[PDB]
């Protein structure tokens, strides 16, 4: 059968809307290969990604969280631009070169099979489930204790991926999205097909949530 990941329960008053975001610096080797190949090291997603420090965070990240910026005209240099309004983050970022971690919970609107689809420039990792993304109600502490990727998308050669999970309406599923841009254009597209649906959506409104971190499977 299809994969059936593990989820979490919580009283509605311990639940709030949307994901948490952390933004981390990702420098060029030099500013006018110019780009840093570090993002390719296997230890980068687990510990290396924090080594240039962070620069911002947000909460309640909900709705239309994908983007495709291919309008930039210059490579090998930092370009300032804004995230979608879904991110509740007002400052411009070095959209040319940065790392982001989005985490929290995905709650399906009905029981059944969900297909996710990702498209990356440069790099997207997808962890999903309480035995794959992070522990129920213990997100801060366990965020980098993720398991083998549910999907691994990397530009140019493996930039498109998909994956299928059978989900239950009553459950909040730990979800962890890792994104990196090494240089220039940036694509973070994460979409899904709910059950019996042939048309993809990139709008997560009503699917994304955060449970309080009380260490006890809630
Ligand atoms: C080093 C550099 O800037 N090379 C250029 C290409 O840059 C890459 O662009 C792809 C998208 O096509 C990715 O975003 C990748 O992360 C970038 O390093 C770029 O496509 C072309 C367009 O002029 O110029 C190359 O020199
Ligand atoms: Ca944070
Ligand atoms: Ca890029
Ligand atoms: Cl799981």
């Amino acid at each position: 059968h299809y994969p059936r990941p593990e989820g979490c329960s919580s009283p509605p008053n311990a639940v709030s809307v949307g994901l948490h975001m952390d933004l981390y610096n990702y420098p060029y080797l030099y500013v006018k290969q110019c780009w840093n190949p570090e993002y390719q090291d296997p230890n980068f997603p687990r510990y290396g990604y924090k080594k240039y420090g962070s620069f911002g965070s947000s909460d309640h990240v909900n709705g239309k969280i994908s983007w495709d910026h291919n309008e930039f005209k210059e490579g090998c240099k930092p370009i300032m631009a804004r995230l979608p309004t879904a991110y509740n983050y007002p400052a411009k970022i070095t959209f040319s070169n940065f790392t982001m971690v989005l985490s929290g919970y995905f709650k399906p609107k009905s029981t059944g099979l969900y297909k996710f689809e990702i498209h990356a420039d440069d790099f997207i990792l997808f962890n999903f489930g309480s035995k794959n993304a992070f522990e129920c109600c213990n997100r801060e502490e366990s965020i980098d204790n993720f398991g083998p990727y549910v999907a691994y998308a990397m530009w140019p050669n493996e930039a498109d991926q998909e994956l299928e999970v059978y989900l239950f309406e009553d459950s909040y599923y730990p979800i962890r999205l890792f994104y990196n841009n090494r240089d220039y254009h940036s694509k973070f597209m994460v979409g899904f097909y709910p059950p019996n649906t042939e048309e993809i959506t990139y709008d997560f409104d009503g699917y994304l949530y955060m449970l309080d971190d009380t260490g006890n499977e809630c």
